[PDB]
């Protein structure tokens, strides 16, 4: 691993994304770049991918594809060849789709066939862009060249960003909101996170809208990737799971958004933090070693209220059943997890896949880190969107729902770069 010293004035995150940018496409590359505590990684091309739909587990190595079938829990069949990665490479990247998340709600027979649950891969090379430094794993004498020549002509400066519509609701949220608050009032469920999409109606350039809005944004995770035909770029607001090599697991659940004084004293604010603390602790304590499951900086502030739910990984356990044990996340799925996710396959417009799943950065040493996919902008096909949801309450009222997912979507509407 050779390293090369970060050059004054250069914002890592405007670096990491520029080499995505340009090493990627002079070698034609599929890449996946995360942030994580000052540390920007650029998984920079698929040495092997592991593919996991709700009926089939595929691996592809070098155009040779390998299926099978699986039973049984997806954090399972995903561990098991996700671990077969990392015996080869230190790291592995991806993303975990929503619909990974329903099988423990006894929810997968409602699932369509080859519907996607994960995309992991392990890189050929590796770049990690922080303030310090630059380092290079397994970087060839093109992508080293190519870095050589990205350092030399320096960072791009940002286009002016084009401006989206979000006013329309082609979806009917509004109609799907009230259907949602007669449920929650006849006992059904207690929340519901719906959403709405929203096209883009021109091509974005994915690696310059990401360092324009990473300028607007202060995330807990930020991810930019081009992955088996699907672009996506996000300012993660939370933390699923983070599992470090020594076993330790956490998870850092947020609710509500000086006075500052009105947030820590909002009764409907507290009570919401509160049931998701204790979800999220019922749930870290079906994975963690007997009394290990403790909440440490419970309520704090962090523009929103937070709390950080630590636990010690049971030996009986792994990296995988803590990742499934707490997803979906509360903050996008619903209280109880189980009636907040089968109705939002009733009213949500399914499958969800990216949107509310996570983007992951997995470790040899066991480590695993798992960011909330929200605040992303995504680009399959033809097809370039933007998805924004919201609570909903007893209380909640459609069109004030509705200007909320417009204040959601406003973390990335006005910083869309379009594509030149
Ligand atoms: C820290 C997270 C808290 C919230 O963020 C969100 C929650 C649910 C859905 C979204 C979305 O973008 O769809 C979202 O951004 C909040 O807005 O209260």
């Amino acid at each position: 691993s050779s390293s090369i010293p970060m050059p004054a004035g250069v914002n890592p995150a405007d670096l990491a994304a520029e080499l995505a940018a340009v090493v990627t496409e002079s070698v034609d590359e599929d890449y996946l770049l995360y942030e994580c505590d000052g540390q920007w990684v650029l998984a920079a091309g698929v040495q092997a991918m592991v593919e996991l739909d709700s009926d089939e587990l595929r691996v592809i190595r070098d155009g040779v594809t390998r299926r099978q079938q699986w039973s049984g829990r997806p954090g399972a069949a995903l561990g098991e060849a996700v671990d077969r990665l990392l015996l080869e490479t230190d790291q592995a990247f991806g993303w975990v789709a929503f619909e990974f998340g329903v099988h423990r709600y006894g929810l997968q027979q409602r699932l369509a066939p080859h519907t996607p649950l994960a995309r992991v891969f392990s890189p050929r090379t590796r770049i990690m862009v922080s303030e310090k430094e630059i380092r290079l794993f397994d970087a060839g004498i093109r992508h080293r060249e190519a870095i050589d020549r990205l350092l030399a002509t320096g960072v791009r400066e940002v286009p002016q960003s084009r401006s989206v519509d979000v006013s329309d609701d082609p979806s009917g949220f509004r109609r799907r909101v009230a259907v949602a608050v007669d449920e929650i009032a006849a006992g059904r469920y207690h929340k519901v996170i719906l959403s709405r999409c929203v096209e883009v109606p021109f091509a974005i350039d994915f690696p310059l809208t990401y360092r324009l809005g990473r300028r607007h944004n202060t995330p807990v995770r930020s991810f930019l990737l081009q992955l088996g035909g699907i672009r996506a770029l996000g300012y993660s607001p939370e933390l699923v799971t983070a599992v470090r090599a020594d076993g330790v697991v956490i998870t850092e659940p947020l609710a509500g958004t000086l006075a500052r004084d009105d947030l820590e004293s909002n009764s409907k604010e507290i009570v919401e933090h509160a049931i998701s603390v204790r979800s999220s602790l019922e749930e870290i304590t079906d994975i963690a070693e007997p009394g290990s499951a403790a909440v440490i900086d419970f309520m704090t502030v962090r523009q929103h209220l937070g709390s950080t739910i630590r636990a010690r990984l049971d030996p009986s356990s792994d990296r995988m059943a803590a990742l499934e044990a707490l997803f979906p996340a509360v903050t996008a799925s619903g209280i109880p997890k189980a009636a907040g996710v089968e109705a939002i396959f009733r009213l949500d417009e399914c499958p969800r896949g990216l949107y509310s799943g996570a983007v992951v950065m997995l470790s040899a040493d066991g480590g695993l880190d798992a960011a909330l996919t929200l605040r992303a902008a995504y680009q399959v096909g033809g097809r370039t969107w933007l998805r924004a949801g919201a609570g909903i309450i007893e209380e909640s009222e459609p069109e004030r729902e509705f200007e909320e997912t417009c204040e959601k979507l406003s973390t990335l509407t006005p910083y869309l770069v379009a594509r030149q």
